[PDB]
């Protein structure tokens, strides 16, 4: 009966429903949370439209907000970080997901588009977000349909030109209105990921935002334990998967040193590399310096670094200039949100020889080579199975309350069309959630001591500025 | 010839300015301060007051003002942290100076008040102050001055009287009004501590803030290096250098991860131990735990560990009943606030041996012994040497740059009677100053970077609220 | 066209070829040995036996000892650590090769066998030995061939019925006499493994060696490199894709302190555990101590630890008992040689239920659960590749020097009916050819600091009994 | 004794008994060997020679071989090695001892000599040493007396110079056939120290090796623990008392990687230096680069990183030429035995000015400035404590142990004229009497798993080639 979703194959349901139940015990953020809010269903009448790389972690996830009342339509925001058997088993489950490992960017496209077209009719209420693409869908569309079409006759980008394609069909074939109604209907959106956070502020800023979000990014139980312990667990996963390459007695070049390249550097650190980093802020570079890194430019470090890492969120990191100047056998890779931080397009007119699934080898005309993982998208979950479910609990507990905020706390409208972050209270809460499993015993502090440093014994223990 | 000074022995000059040519070569940012800032003299016209601990590297603090065109009287802001030999290189230099290694409280207060009488006969016109007394001499001279002078006969504590007869005692010694001319005169206040900027935050909310102040403990490269860098390079120091013992193979218990337990956990894992921690704050616990310490209570650490540190800026932390617990030998040590996490009055009634200055071996009556470290006082202070020179020009760059703020950049009144922070252009300023020593070499954004991440190419590159 | 292998997919040999073209790039060793002895044919009439994980390093050997002149024969000593494609490339090269990833223990020992059926009829001459199983095979053959057939109806495990039951087949179906015709044709063995060794000096004690024996083992270049290195590498990688799970702020156990003990609590510590483990060596155990691992035993460590990795070489070590205190989804694994390390036999009778390959679910009477990577076999190479291609070129040049050694090299009967290491001439040439690829500039003694320390400047540099 | 002794300031004897209660109790393989065998007087008509660094941990172990019968004169082995407060507890309690912090090269030969004068008459019959002074001078002086004069008449150094002005003085001086008579007595010498034992080797090679010797430096619970972890812990300790420098970010170069080397790169990177290191042996360069430090030249090094620590054993590793290419201010120290590691000599036609005891500021003509630590003797007893008591015990038991095998073991003449190591067995016994101290819980092998491994229960666990 069931037929509304695309996934490879959903025989791998079972094996999906076998991890899931291993991830839960690994996440007991979201578990605890499905026991707190179950009785409350929260997220009944919620109707949320995901995109969110479609893993195993992701998949409890979105069973969490089932299980708070909300029906659910899904997508992955990547081409390469969906797990299979993980997207089989929300589909077994009856949930429509639109996701598949190695989908093209045509699908992927058309897949986004399908979160919009409720089951029964109508529209989604909510969006559930990570790199903002989802969001941008429903912004160029009721740009253009409002009248201003003239970006969309002008791409600069394949990526980019079949959005505007997708966009231009959307007006052409759905019901005059359509995107206004979307926009009417959407009661807010959560956003994950520091580029995604970004296009929000950017709207915000334009006065373009056309309903209100929250910024999970920036709750320090996310962009400091993610963004941070995830990388340094899952960038070199991702790498030996890829290459199996001896990491001990390799120097390894870090493009930026924000949070994710903080853990990437960790990453390769741990595993024996010789690690150097670039850096364009100061501060950033200054505490590289102060952990022992190299701190040098990507042109200093092309023609000696043996493998590449780009951790920016900017473009243009590594370009077909380093890349000529390359040893053979450099391995490159991206752990930034997208593409564009490696030249991938220049290389296209070169040889290229297929290893395995997300291993290219590149070769040039002087005959060095490089080795390409995941064509330059996420490595860690292109390559492996991006970070391990604790983490992702603490992230997937932040995107749960942010939906119950946006969905269920707005009846007074304290969140209007603009980028908010979750109070202190909550961000402290999904980390206490989170203490028993790893075994750590909290203090308590007695009334008095609580008292002189000025706090209340049950929190916030901090101010709203403190970096942790 | 010049004899505006009070010093225990000019004699020692050549022994200080030997040790501040040193530390020079380790204060980059300071000197590089002198290089770029020298030509424009901006700091020509102070009159800067400064009542800062009087060490060698305050020394090159000083001497860097003095080669910004700066007119300098200063004084320690605390009666033993005083080196001699600074001291005596400074007024060597023809410096007014105020200083003397344990000097008594009363001399303490008399040398502050020496600040105020300038050369030719005015008054100061900056005050760069480290917790405050200064400023509070100034604000509690002018409010009885204005006719509210009941307070000044209600004493506290011994040190209080103290300061209450300064105050008495310049009100019939200086002309009517002196505190008034102080206030009116003074552009700015740079302050540099917790207690200091608190004090600031109060008087500011209560509207008797007499001039604009910046808080420099705020940045996030002071706070960084008074913080976290500077007691991860001093902890070990001060540990070995009073037990001379083997870290390899000890359980280590650190109370409190914050920037300080941090360090301190840091340098203890750095060193060899195995090191536990408490926590009442459930994210920065579970930062611990993500870095695999054990999060423990004090009351599970006592009977089991080799070394005790206490970081967490609260009191009654290591208690008589844990101590009673304590295996013999165990080392208790504190490198939080200045007294009392630790019970050191508790002890009052048992056998104590010193070993040497800042080591005693206290007995219980059960025979077991511990072993304390400076008398409950800072561990890092008494024990070792203080912060190393780089980390002090961490923050006293921030500091010159904040005089230049106050007294060369408010022609246009951007800093009311309020209290600020430097903006993050500034904070960037001093980690750029940094980098030529340490090796860094930066990157520079192209203009289409810089767009695409929403910056412009000479920063700020981070918003206020990122946390680096 | 070439029929004599037995793979499970040819189609795979594609793939195998370029991983072992990128395999070539990163084993500077084995490419040398190639260039240096290729125009000697130094293997020329060597009959190659091999029975060693048929991986791609291994790949990399085989085609070594091939360009060298030898004529070989391949089977893997593991069930589950075959890389498929590895065999197919080697299948598809014209090599005779017995090797699939999931075998059972029937078609392991009957591979073995085929070992000694040469093409055209007749038998080995060289054996390539990685855990002692073809030379057992050999000397069991021969005791019951010359009478003492006893021992063959006394198995202790399902693993030594099949053998046994296969040696009773091949002395009724192959031609009396035919143990002593092999042990009289094979010229030596080069044994890889520390658990082969015991094995090969156990024959040599006793007097029952038949042929020449070179221990690679302990070679420097292997035992500090590949037992070290090689695990610190790849125990965390078998972890990660077995199990997906988050290291950081977990505790894991390591039972043995050895050369792969060590390696092991390193791969765990890098990761982000807090590991224990368990030694009966007094000198072991403090090594431990001072790096700063918890020693404890397992009796201990049972009911608390996340992840158990036996690393000792003995048995017995994680028992039914252990296994029942274990708490809900603790992962249990052997990184040795044998899984007789962990009593899995005891486990037959509990609910098992199979994940995806070489990973089990077991669940105990009151509910908890274990997870069992590789059925208690070599994790390493189960559930990830093994050691990667560099460290294993150290290996394997020090595999290719011995059968040179033991093939070219005997022909004044220097190797004897015993077993024999190569001299440190071999073992610092081996540690030079991989000098370059990791960029290493070595020092050159001058004359004069030569004759200081007493070596010649082209070394050797230590002596015999130096322990690095 | 009463009289005959030559410390700095007997008056320190109190301060020195502190500290080496203290150490008791970090020390339990020491006391533990007083406990055991204090009742069987073992050393009983022993009178022993020692010439080892008068440190807080050498009068423990000398108050050890006192309380097993033991009469004993002292002295320091290295001019700046000497603790005050220790010396004067050993002469405040009754042993001669001559050695005071900074003595001169003419004392501390004049002080190694009255070794040899024994309070009552007559000679030592025992020698403990480290580095192979004071068995140096027995040997040169029995060779000129035997009538082999010239070689006192061509000295390469001004240490050489003085120590043969000694010799001759001692021929002028003494009865005719005094060295003669020595050599006689002295039953046996123990030898601490990697150059010592190589001095010893040499002898015995040669067949001038005039009584039997113990290689002590060669037991793995000497040269793994106090060489590697003694050093690891005591050479960042020596650079930061003498210099107070932030590591963190420094480059430092280490030259050698043995034991030593090994020791300190560790020592520098984990006080968050960026380590770079030399060597000329390819396996233990190896070793570096699989560790992450770069493998470097001098020439590469010297004008680039902030410290330098020779660590070789050999001789001219850090030139003049080396030194004029050196950053302003770059620290230059030894740790390896001798001062001609690094070529002070060439440096003394140049301005030096002292900074504090054992630091000294070198200018060059160009007038950049080196830093150098204890004139190039070794850092961490010179401008440190040496190693921490813990991993002292463990050398100073082998040392004891070595005594009494020497002087009470060798009725069977088991020891001859040659250089012998300590047995297995003694070996792993001073590793179990650590154990406890650390917290350590030895795992017991069942008679079964004994067997299987083929080792006793009991032990020894090893073969007597096994690197550790
Ligand atoms: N699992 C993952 O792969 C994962 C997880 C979290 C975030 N991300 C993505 O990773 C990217 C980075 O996120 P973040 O949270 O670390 O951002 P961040 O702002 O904390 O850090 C980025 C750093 O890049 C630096 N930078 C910018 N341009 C540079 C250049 N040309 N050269 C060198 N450095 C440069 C910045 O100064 C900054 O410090 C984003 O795209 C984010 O969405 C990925
Ligand atoms: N020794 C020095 O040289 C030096 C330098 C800088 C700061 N300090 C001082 O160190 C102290 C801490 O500074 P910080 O910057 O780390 O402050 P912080 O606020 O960043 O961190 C303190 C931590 O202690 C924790 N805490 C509070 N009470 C606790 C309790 N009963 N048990 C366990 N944990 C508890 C808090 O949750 C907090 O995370 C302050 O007093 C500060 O002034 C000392
Ligand atoms: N997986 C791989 O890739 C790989 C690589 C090399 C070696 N190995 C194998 O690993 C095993 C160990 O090799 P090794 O070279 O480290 O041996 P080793 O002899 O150096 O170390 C083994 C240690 O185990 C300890 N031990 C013995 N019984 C014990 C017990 N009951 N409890 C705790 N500790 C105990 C010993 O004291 C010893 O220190 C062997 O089977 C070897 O063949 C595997
Ligand atoms: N300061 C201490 O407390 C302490 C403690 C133990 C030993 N020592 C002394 O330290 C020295 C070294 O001892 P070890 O046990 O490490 O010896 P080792 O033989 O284990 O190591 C010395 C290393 O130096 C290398 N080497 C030799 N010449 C070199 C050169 N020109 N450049 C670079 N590397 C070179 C060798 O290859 C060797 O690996 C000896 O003098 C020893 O007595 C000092």
């Amino acid at each position: 009966g069931f037929t509304d979703y695309i996934v490879k194959d959903i025989a791998l349901a079972d094996f999906g429903r076998k991890e899931i139940s291993l991830a839960e015990t690994e996440m007991p953020g979201l578990m605890a949370t499905r026991e707190e809010y179950g009785p409350k269903q929260p997220l009944k009448g919620a109707r949320i439209a995901g995109s969110l790389h479609m893993t195993i972690q992701t998949a409890v996830l979105i069973e969490t907000l089932a299980a708070l009342g909300a029906d659910i339509r899904w997508v992955s925001c990547n081409i390469y970080s969906t797990q299979d058997h993980a997207a089989a088993a929300i589909a077994a489950a009856g949930i429509p997901v639109f996701a598949v490992k190695g989908e093209t960017l045509t699908e992927y496209w058309d897949y986004t588009a399908k979160l919009f077209d409720w089951h029964g009719g109508g529209t989604p209420n909510m969006i559930l977000d990570d790199g903002g693409d989802a969001t941008m869908l429903v912004h160029a569309g009721y740009r253009a349909e409002q009248g201003d079409t003239a970006f969309l006759d002008k791409p600069g980008s394949e990526e980019e030109e079949i959005f505007y394609a997708l966009v231009k069909r959307l007006l052409k074939e759905k019901p005059k209105g359509w995107f206004a109604e979307i926009a009417k209907n959407i009661k807010g959106v959560s956003e994950e990921t520091t580029t995604g956070v970004h296009r929000l502020y950017e709207m915000a800023n334009k006065g373009t935002l056309l309903f209100p979000a929250i910024n999970v990014n920036d709750s320090v139980t996310k962009s400091k334990f993610d963004n941070l312990y995830g990388c340094r667990e899952s960038l070199v996963d991702g790498i030996r998967r890829g290459t199996d390459v001896m990491l001990s007695g390799k120097v390894a070049m870090v493009a930026g040193f924000g949070d994710v390249g903080k853990g990437s550097a960790a990453s390769l650190r741990q595993a024996g590399c010789r690690v150097m980093v670039s850096e364009v802020d100061p501060i950033c570079a200054l505490q590289a310096a102060m952990e022992g890194y190299e701190v040098v430019t990507m042109e200093d470090a092309a023609p000696r670094a043996d493998i590449f890492v780009t951790a920016t969120g900017n473009k243009d990191i590594i370009t077909i200039e380093h890349m000529r100047a390359m040893k053979d056998r450099a391995i490159v890779c991206n752990i930034g949100h997208f593409d564009n931080e490696i030249q991938i397009a220049s290389l296209r007119n070169l040889k290229w020889t297929n290893i395995k699934p997300q291993v290219d080898e590149i070769e040039f005309p002087d005959k060095h080579r490089i080795i390409m993982l995941s064509e330059g998208r996420l490595v860690n979950l292109g390559n492996a199975m991006g970070h391990p479910s604790f983490v992702m609990s603490a992230s997937f507990t932040n995107q749960t309350l942010a939906q119950i905020e946006l969905f269920a706390n707005n009846k007074d409208s304290k969140y209007a069309k603009k980028v908010y972050v979750l109070p202190k209270t909550l961000d402290e809460k999904v980390a206490r959630l989170h203490l028993a499993k790893i075994g750590v015993k909290l203090t308590e502090l007695r009334k008095d001591q609580a008292d002189y440093i000025g706090v209340k014994q049950e929190g916030p223990y901090k101010s709203d500025h403190y970096r942790y």
